[PDB]
């Protein structure tokens, strides 16, 4: 006989475990009414716009416990690396600085996605993807952020929107009268270390399964500023719904799930496998970005019904800017989750002078082994994605590397808007490897001999450095608001200002803390734990 | 200042240009009511499973006319190959026998997947999910269908649903009172071909993409029964994003989309690099499943905004079971796409080696041991059925030392399952599956002295091609997709012979005649798909 069984049976389908703030008078966005019997909810469309803003605005400056308290645990841990310790304080000093609300914990303040379920008889007007998009807007427009959407003008041509939008809008319908929200401030680093994998009957047992995710978490690297909230999803009964609910898990909007399955197919979380995930995390010594035990804070594994023929399977991470927020408007108004106000109670190198020939500073550099600290005092240029691909097509014209990519380090990174009155925008450093086929070319043309970002790098990239004499140096991934008010001096855009935070930046430093992760002698940081 | 723009924008939202037939009398089950000052529609949920009901029976029998237009153009085309040409007539004719209604167009009758977009104002009481998921239950439980779903009691012990349910179902809060639809039977073979890439601005030139291009649409080889639709996604606001609008491109459901874009990131189709996806796909040679122009029917390429710092990329197929149905609810009753019921009018107005499988094992290796990679063969006599459970099962026993039992020597393996029979036949369709899904096994039974001789669709990895030269093997290759045909002509006789309890993934003993295949695979090292799946 027909029996039906919804995948997803969560114990707390309306996160009852969160903690909610009212927004003060919200009520009179909501009215009660009975139509043919039946409760309903009438939503003045303003109380989106109200809601996305605020939860677009308090992301960028709070943290949920569960991601302090990992911190801190890094920082507590005696079997902890070194630099376990030294990356978790100073993001947890970060957060710190965030909090104040001014500078927003990262200066990829992400893609703005949300996830709302409208329950069939609360009526907005329907307009809910423009009410919803100007609260991003008001967002991002009027705090301290950054414009990180591209638009294709053709399928190569692009321009920044300006706006952070368009959004990510989700928009679920459901029974009942109210409307529930997950808002999700997605930084792209994390995003694109959001894997897809098509895999076989063959995978489905102990040594296979564990093999696997040995293999697979290496390829996360340290890209995504770890410590991680790691999230694995086996079987889904298709790619996107399988990368759908990864992206959830990492969340930890799949929490109350059950644990054990049964013979409809549903869904449940497994805690022996998320303790596996963790123990291959931790013995992979891979660390908080530098080698140790702490590279992931936490696991999610969920399990999923799947066709016969097929088994997809995703992974995915939460980085440092852990970033999301649930909500829920009701007939008492607004509700949005109170995230931690107070990250302080969770708290418990080679001086190099950049003011010289760029030829002094890689001589410097190279009296050191991979894994030495230093400490930079003086300019960097800066540049990421776009403007290394004009400058390539620049030199592939004929037109020589220009200038500024000969004087000084390279800086992969980009500035979230000034604050008035501050010298500098969070301005933390993007991953490393997205730029690797540039640099045995720009080294060979006479430029980019030090390179300065976050993340892993590929070989070519080793084997470039120890070519031509070049270094990479890893700073710590993440912490942008510290970087921004304790390093940070002067910026200014130096060429391509349209592209925005992919303009080319001069800027001047002192006290910019990072290792030397690749030498000039074909060494690399990461060639133990990362092989 | 603020200016709204939605990612996608068709300019045909409700799909004015399909065909649609309504359910008769079906506008007993909705009714015009005014709240608040505005319209509203209330549907009885029973609706719902009327409408889910015929539209996972309808999509089992019939194709859109794209879909059949692709394979008459495969026959038509003086650019085809021959084996375009036998792999395109072989499908129509098996759409033939699948509008007859009582055979499915192939084995997998799929994972059903619903997208639905229920307007603010449209009220159905709210149980949409158990509604929709009863009419699925009834399509599967009263046709010849197959019951493809495997639960997970833990995280390696499965058990089959028994009834093809969870369905993914994809609900979503749209403006207005009506319930719009897309339905969607997704074979396993072809959503196991959906793919993601992490990429980056580095590939966003004319020189990098097109060279991705080449490279990726060769990682999907013949495994989902082309001629495939081919679906191009690039850039998305997420993975999961991207993922389902390249699922949704593969259904052909974004084609009013516009063809350029704008300062506020709408999303686009790019008709150039559609051309150029074809000429990737008819140039590889790669061909209707045995070499050719007929890779693809026709592409789809949607380009989507991207944060700055990432380039997600999705690639996807629709196979020859290529089977979505849109529907829509509204104050007149429910509407349902039109199919085509009469495929046989795109068939034109208007040479193989045969192979007595009843001889011994080692003679019929003697005699495919005489012929080139690509020989077409028409087998006749008895075949092994196991897919994947039975391998694991038998690999296991072996792990436990037990011997490689006796009746995987005896006879070629065919690589399959069957729907469920039709009251009266001797089967129910009973097509090949993937065979690279059984690489692993290959060696280790041939080490063993069976499965010398495997059958089923699909190219196949190098260590099948050294274990057939090691051990004097060959993997023969069906034609992918025409389950219908190769049960009503070919299969004459089916017996479960071992692992009953694993239903459609026992273990058959199955007699057929005139069962046509190429030589895929030989003895001596070669690969008919080495020169185009290098
Ligand atoms: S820089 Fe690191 S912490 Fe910030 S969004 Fe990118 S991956 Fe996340
Ligand atoms: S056997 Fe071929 S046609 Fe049938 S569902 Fe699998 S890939 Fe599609």
């Amino acid at each position: 006989d027909f029996h039906f069984s919804a995948i997803f049976q969560p114990t707390d389908p309306h996160h009852h475990q969160t903690e909610f703030a009212k927004v003060e008078g919200s009520e009179k966005y909501v009215e009660e009414v009975e139509v043919f019997g039946r409760q309903a909810l009438k939503v003045n469309p303003e109380a989106l716009t109200i809601l996305a803003h605020r939860a677009f605005s308090d992301v960028h400056h709070f943290f949920r416990k569960d991601h302090l308290e990992g911190w801190r645990r890094a920082i507590e841990d005696p079997e902890a690396s070194d630099n376990d310790r030294y990356v978790a304080t100073t993001l947890l000093k970060n957060a710190c600085i965030a909090a104040g609300r001014v500078l927003p914990s990262c200066q990829d303040t992400g893609t703005a996605i949300v996830l709302g379920k409208r329950g069939e008889l609360c009526w907005t007007g329907g307009e809910d993807e423009k009410y919803l998009s100007k609260g991003i807007w008001n967002a991002y427009r009027y705090h301290n952020l950054a414009y990180s959407q591209t638009a294709a003008l053709d399928m190569f041509k692009e321009c920044n929107t300006g706006d952070n939008l368009p959004a990510q809008l989700d928009l679920l319908a459901v029974p009942g009268s109210d409307y529930e929200f997950l808002f999700i401030a997605k930084g792209g680093g994390s995003a694109n270390k959001a894997y897809l994998y098509q895999e076989t009957k063959a995978l489905l047992n102990p040594k296979s399964l564990r093999a696997f995710i040995e293999e697979k978490l290496k390829t996360l690297g340290t890209a995504a500023c770890p410590p991680y909230h790691i999230a694995l999803v086996i079987g889904g009964t298709s790619a996107e719904m399988t990368m759908k609910t990864v992206k959830l898990a990492s969340c930890r909007y799949y929490d109350s799930l059950p644990t054990t399955g049964d013979k409809y197919g549903r869904a449940f979380r497994d805690p022996e496998w998320e303790k596996i995930v963790m123990e291959v995390a931790q013995k992979s010594g891979i660390g908080a970005q530098f080698g140790g035990k702490y590279f992931a804070h936490q696991a999610r594994v969920i399990r999923l019904p799947r066709h016969g023929a097929s088994c997809p399977v995703g992974l995915a991470v939460s980085c440092s800017a852990d970033r999301q927020i649930l909500a829920h408007i009701n007939k008492s108004g607004i509700y949005i989750e109170q995230l931690e106000q107070n990250p302080a109670q969770y708290l418990p190198s080679v001086k190099v002078d950049l003011k010289r020939p760029i030829d002094k500073v890689r001589q410097q550099l190279s009296q050191y082994p991979v894994g030495t600290r230093v400490m930079l005092n003086g300019t960097l240029i800066v540049a990421r994605d776009i403007a290394h691909a004009k400058i390539k097509e620049m030199m592939d014209n004929g037109e020589p590397l220009p200038e500024y990519m000969k004087t000084s380090p390279i800086y992969y990174a980009g500035p979230a808007k000034t604050p008035e009155g501050y010298a500098s925008g969070s301005f933390g450093p993007t991953t490393a490897g997205r730029m690797d086929s540039y640099v045995d070319l720009f080294q060979s043309h006479g430029g980019s001999y030090i390179t300065l970002a976050k993340g892993n790098r590929s070989k070519q990239v080793t084997d470039a450095c120890k070519k031509h004499g070049g270094f990479y140096l890893g700073s710590i991934g993440g912490p942008a608001a510290i970087l921004a008010k304790d390093s940070i001096k002067q910026v200014t855009c130096l060429a391509f200002p349209e592209l925005g935070m992919e303009a080319v930046w001069k800027i001047e430093v002192e006290d910019f803390p990072a290792f030397i992760v690749v030498d000039d002698k074909g060494n690399d940081m990461y060639s133990k734990t990362l092989a």
